[PDB]
């Protein structure tokens, strides 16, 4: 399961981590799948 650039993985103080698609600001609970158009 590649990160396509443009997507990052940050976690939170709970402990959790939430998916970044910093092309278009997204924050999503949601892994980087293979290519998101």
């Amino acid at each position: 399961m590649p990160l396509p650039p443009g997507w990052e993985r940050r976690t939170d103080v709970e402990g959790k981590v939430y998916y970044f698609n910093v092309r278009t600001l997204t924050t999503t609970w949601e892994r980087p799948t293979i290519i998101l158009e």
